[PDB]
């Protein structure tokens, strides 16, 4: 199964509003069937695309619609390997 091995923004981490989110996987994701849930302190954030640009597919390109607003993100998320496995987690980041 897809283990989430590291994320940026980092769980927890600060930063400056990223471009978007990068996910990295101990496996192939597909873009397709993975869903990610993006919400700033408990209301949904507007995800614009998933993409995964590797030809492994281990990282995720997560694109918010806008820029992010400083504050408190939580990421849910529920990956399908490219052997057709459900994982699923969250965490956590602030800007
Ligand atoms: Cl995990
Ligand atoms: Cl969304
Ligand atoms: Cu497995
Ligand atoms: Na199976």
């Amino acid at each position: 199964h897809a283990h989430l091995k590291s994320a940026t923004p980092a769980a927890d981490s600060t930063v400056a509003a990223p471009a978007d989110l990068r996910l990295t996987f101990s496996e192939g994701v597909e873009a397709t069937f993975t869903k990610v849930s993006l919400s700033k302190d408990g209301t949904e954030v507007a995800i614009k695309g998933l993409e995964t640009p590797d030809a492994d597919k281990k990282t995720l390109v997560v694109t918010p619609a806008a820029p992010l607003a400083a504050g408190n993100y939580k990421v849910v998320w529920n990956a399908v390997s490219v052997a057709t496995h459900k994982s699923n987690g969250e965490y956590s980041f602030k800007v």
